[PDB]
């Protein structure tokens, strides 16, 4: 039987963890300056309390726990939550919210499509093709001024029909760190409602882009506009639980009857895929969320992270600047979130790692928070050398 | 769009609480419960595991992304709990999963990927969640006779004549032991016989090990599996940390993929990840931990195995008062089989009609299908529930 399986391609993004003077630039977690990816210390005061209010290990909620999903709604959606009209369903990370949001979708829909930017997070796509969903692309990456072909993405957009879905990323775009402004997000909108294409918003970075509140922001705006939306959100990043597998599925509908429905087939998608949902990670978020003493310092301690990332891009930009007295860079000071694409090509790109030891991703993604005072020039001139 | 969503049903085991929740009677007692309780009515947090909670909070350092197919300690310890000293590395993989549940779902996704046609044998009955998750992949369902309802014993001779019809290629799940809801289990040399078929029939069997160390002990309890693992090529075993652990909400179970050779066990772990990446990328970190810390280090796992022996005992001891309970009361041995059943579970063979009876006139309640928890019972509740039995006529 077994011997019968076929081969089956690795993730290329997780292999660099293999591939690792070397300057590690691959991976998608927050290092800090002597790159370790601490826990958060709103985390670990968490975890404390938790050893010592927790009097037992029984089955708790199928769709999560109420605490995590009230606090994960407010945290996304702020006063803009109309639980009456709002279903919540605790997942295994943000990449099981994805999986789930799929599977519902295509329940409703056994028709649908699933328009995903150019380029996008390859493990979208990987998903969307174990799963048989046809997916088609809207432009997205300018790859001339490194920002977002507007244009494009509108015209590409308007083609999509009633029942399809479109993948958004809610803010902090990977790979291209390249985002758009509200104003955008605004006609967006407008395109959607006229399409009738179902919004699904993967927000994995609330908080690294421009303020928690901020990156939420868009989010926030389709949700005003379109009656029915799906969000999938990850705690692993703005938390630091990557290893803790938490995240959610928000399904807004439009009305309290779909909602008991959409509650309903949530529930059931979590049963017969593995029961219930991890607990351990979606306590501390909620235990965090909801005391103010440990939120106020997450809060502090993530806009810490975010200022000094923002610090980083500008001193990276400087330093090219200064090597080529040219604004051809400038875009990394623009760019927002961890993710920004050099642009350089795949030759390119596989010299720097095999000779200067820095490993990035093949299309040039590079994680800004692996950089520091120290490897900075370093990158600098290893670009330099060869093209860009 | 998603009004065109179908109403999925409800899990019902809230309804079940529902009822109950609402009986006005102040001596009610509730014997439908799935997880274990100690004599206070407490599903307690085992003391190894919150002796490897303190240690984890100290030495952790970071929460990066770790292992996709789990963590080596654990995939290790986890193999060596189940197989013994019959591991044999070269040619197992292994899958870090969300729970029990999730190592089934996995082993039903990876099965039909090496056989688009196949075909699942389940007992007659079993634990409901198996047929829905079949039902849901859309999977072939077949069942073979198992629980005799008027022995309350397992129906071999059908088992046997049922199973040899399996073909090369299908799947044949068995509890590995204290089979849920019945409680009634197969022996050593049926489980010798049964290898016999499965050889015969070339069908790959799926072993459901939810319950280990609430039987006879924790090798007594593997040893139906390590027949298999050792007579059979490949073998399929999906294990739970949920209960003999007592980390019910951490979700933490995996998958055993036990191969001919190690170019097909490469193949199989490689499938494994991939399954595990398109799913939900990387499983739950937590309870694994927990799991490696108490089995790895001396002192945890000795006072694990410990207070898992004394949970053991004392629903033995449970089993046997209630049978002797029902013996006295019926002046005859025709209830015995309560202490022969292994397990927190034991289907006792009331019609719907009697279960409904016991419950309108004694508020004692249960399961639909007769299926009670042992672990639900004492000193108190025993006299109750076996006078019950008798007076509904049972
Ligand atoms: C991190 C991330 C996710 C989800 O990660 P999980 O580890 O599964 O929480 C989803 N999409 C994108 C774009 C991400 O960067
Ligand atoms: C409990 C149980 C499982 C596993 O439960 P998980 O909670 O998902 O670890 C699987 N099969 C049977 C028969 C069980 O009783
Ligand atoms: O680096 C990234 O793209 C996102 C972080 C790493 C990954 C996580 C999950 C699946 C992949």
């Amino acid at each position: 039987m077994l011997g019968n399986l076929k081969p089956q391609a690795p993730d290329k993004i997780l292999a660099l963890m293999g591939e690792f003077g070397k300057i590690d630039l691959g991976v998608g977690v927050y290092k800090d300056a002597t790159g370790h990816t601490p826990i958060m210390r709103a985390v670990h005061a968490a975890e404390q309390r938790m050893l010592e209010t927790e009097t037992t290990k029984t089955y708790a909620g199928l769709s999560g726990e109420p605490e995590f999903q009230k606090a994960m709604g407010e945290l996304i959606l702020g006063d803009g939550l109309k639980s009456e009209t709002t279903a919540t369903l605790a997942t295994v990370g943000g990449t099981g919210a994805l999986r789930q949001a799929l599977e519902l979708a295509r329940m409703a829909n056994p028709d649908l499509r699933v328009f995903v930017s150019d380029p996008t997070w390859p493990n979208h796509v990987s998903i969307m093709n174990f799963m048989g969903l046809p997916v088609q692309t809207y432009r997205y990456f300018d790859a001339e001024t490194r920002g977002v072909d507007f244009e494009g993405m509108k015209a590409d957009l308007a083609a999509a029909k009633k029942g399809d879905m479109v993948l958004l990323h809610g803010c902090c775009h990977n790979p291209t760190g390249a985002n758009l402004t509200l104003d955008q997000w605004a006609e967006i909108a407008s395109i959607l409602e006229k399409t009738g294409a179902l919004p699904l918003i993967d927000l994995a970075y609330q908080g690294f882009g421009d303020g928690l509140e901020e990156d939420a922001a868009g989010t926030r705006l389709i949700a005003s506009r379109i009656p029915e939306v799906l969000i999938a959100a990850s705690c692993s990043k703005n938390f630091g639980i990557y290893r803790e597998r938490t995240g959610c599925l928000l399904a807004l509908c439009a009305d309290a009857a779909t909602r008991e429905l959409a509650q309903g087939a949530m529930a059931f998608l979590n049963r017969q895929t593995y029961s219930f949902p991890p607990f351990h990670g979606a306590k501390i978020v909620s235990t965090v969320l909801t005391t103010p003493e440990l939120r106020a310092d997450w809060m502090a301690e993530l806009e810490a992270v975010r200022s000094g990332m923002l610090r980083l891009r500008e001193q990276l930009a400087g330093e090219l600047r200064d090597l080529s007295g040219s604004d051809r860079f400038g875009f990394v000071a623009e760019h927002r979130g961890m993710f920004s694409r050099l642009g350089a090509t795949p030759e390119q790109v596989k010299r720097i790692k095999e000779e200067f030891g820095i490993y990035m991703v093949g299309d040039s993604r590079i994680n800004i928070a692996g950089l520091n005072d120290n490897t900075i020039p370093i990158l600098a001139r290893a670009i330099i050398e060869v093209g860009v």
